[PDB]
């Protein structure tokens, strides 16, 4: 394995030896698919839980949370669900993904807490929980794909994919108590902030992920008064 750390092969290694030492995690993923980071994805693992409450004993529940956009490595509900026992409805709209997923929450036994699930590209939160009547989901979170010379393009078009979250949320209103989504510049911001204020959106928060070179911003929000 190659030891200069620009090299996904060696980001790879490094990933997914952190996850079986830290963890107990043993994951295959493809170099094919973005190969996740974990000090960054354990950032918002933690964020969630100081949006979604602390729990007296005698109120203890199971947590519930849908992760759009699962990947490859189904990173955050593996995280989630070996941490701190959330369950997560898990979405992917790739192929390969999807298998890759599967076979990441089953090699790692945690099948009773994670559901991955195949959704059609059209598709967000609003089909995912369509006649879901009998639970409010604690949280949603997401990290969001990049859809001549310039794609930067696909930078910016994170922007268009929050919107969209924005829009189901708007109709499922209070079926989820937090909604949430990881931002890759912190100019995709003002303009999500401003779209809730004028939609009324009655609580809005965000935060700082930084891991070295690397920052991240992170909003969310939620119908509850
Ligand atoms: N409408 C949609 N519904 C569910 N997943 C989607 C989607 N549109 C894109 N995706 C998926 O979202 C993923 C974003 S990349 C993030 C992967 C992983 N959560 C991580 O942090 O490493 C991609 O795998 C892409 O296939």
């Amino acid at each position: 394995v190659s030891l200069n750390f620009k090299d996904p092969e060696a980001v790879r290694a490094l990933t997914c030896t952190l996850l079986r030492e830290d963890f107990g995690l043993s994951i295959d993923i493809p170099l094919e698919r973005l190969i996740p980071t974990v000090p960054l994805r354990l950032n918002y693992i933690h964020w969630v839980e100081d949006l979604i409450g602390h729990q007296d004993s005698d109120k203890s529940t199971l947590r519930r949370g849908i992760d759009i956009g699962t990947g490859a490595s189904c990173i955050y509900p593996l995280l989630g669900a070996t941490l701190n026992g959330w369950y997560f409805l898990a979405t992917e709209v790739d192929d390969m993904c999807f298998n890759y997923a599967k076979k990441n929450v089953e090699q790692n036994n945690l099948s009773d807490l994670i559901k991955v699930v195949k959704v059609p590209q059209k598709t967000l939160l609003m089909d995912a929980l369509k006649e879901e009547s009998e639970i409010i989901y604690d949280f949603c979170m997401c990290n969001p794909p990049f859809f001549g010379i310039t794609e930067i393009m696909a930078e910016g078009g994170e922007l268009e994919f929050v919107k969209r979250i924005i829009h189901d949320s708007l109709q499922l209103k209070k079926r989820l108590r937090w909604y949430s989504c990881m931002l890759g510049k912190k100019c995709s911001l003002a303009p999500l902030k401003e779209e809730l204020r004028i939609q009324g959106v009655p609580k809005v928060t965000y935060t700082e992920f930084c891991q070295g070179r690397t920052m991240r911003w992170a909003l969310a929000w939620s119908f509850y008064d």
